């Protein structure tokens, strides 16, 4: 998994001025120049990753950043000319693209690369990388990757659904829970076991945190009132039987 990102002299001076004329906003002119660049290109996908790496913007990409537009025009280039992945991208090249956009925490750029390189056709190749992130306690990242790769059948509530609830990051965990009905039962069943056990909910929480080694937990939320409000929503939002 090592891309040969080194540029050459025919291409490098061209790129240096491109960064200069990119400062002149982002619109149809900069888009058209990229479309012509990808046309001369041999294997645009591999070069699209090279252009993404050779710009100081790839550390924090946003809609205005040059790195985001480099991949954005690659997506338009693929759809306009009706391009496929055959004989151009390999599982090795997809892994290269995954490592480039998974660390940034930017979901839109990841969703774009999922579409460009067609990650949903071979999503099972990234499961070792997501479980490595779960083992590194990167719940929001691994959780969002699992949602954008549509891995709604690969993970249990303990992998990142419950830790994200511990970290008050209800948004990502509930998004994964909405598309995974199999977990909706045991999740609210587990949250109710904290209350309907007449042991302090803080003791029930601390026992789960120490069993699954949950880190960076937002303790101010783990109390009877805020944890009850979470069970009240998740039982109603998913029509769960009265197993209180």
């Amino acid at each position: 998994d090592f891309d040969i990102e080194l540029d050459e002299n025919i291409a490098n001076w061209f790129e240096g001025f491109r960064d200069s004329f990119k400062t002149f906003k982002k619109g149809p002119l900069i888009s058209q120049r990229l479309q012509m660049f990808y046309m001369n290109t041999r294997n645009p996908y591999e070069w699209s990753l090279k252009l993404f790496a050779n710009c100081p913007d790839h550390n924090s990409p946003k809609s205005n950043s040059l790195a985001y537009t480099v991949l954005e025009e690659m997506r338009n280039f693929k759809k306009h000319y009706n391009l496929g992945t055959d004989q151009l991208v390999d599982d090795n090249l997809r892994m290269v693209a995954f490592n480039f956009v998974a660390k940034q925490g930017h979901c839109l750029l990841f969703r774009m690369v999922v579409d460009i390189f067609e990650f949903l056709q071979c999503r099972d190749l990234f499961i070792p990388k997501v479980r490595e992130m779960i083992a590194r306690k990167q719940y929001k990242e691994a959780g969002q990757i699992a949602i954008d790769l549509e891995l709604f059948e690969e993970f249990d509530e303990h992998d990142f659904v419950m830790p994200l609830f511990m970290q008050d990051k209800i948004s990502i965990a509930e998004d994964y829970l909405n598309k995974a009905e199999r977990l909706q039962g045991p999740v609210v069943q587990l949250l109710d076991s904290f209350f309907d056990k007449r042991q302090s909910v803080e003791s029930h929480c601390s026992r789960y945190i120490t069993e699954h080694e949950v880190t960076d937990v937002y303790y101010s939320k783990l109390h009877q009132k805020p944890l009850s409000k979470l069970v009240q929503r998740l039982a109603k939002n998913y029509n769960i039987p009265r197993q209180f």
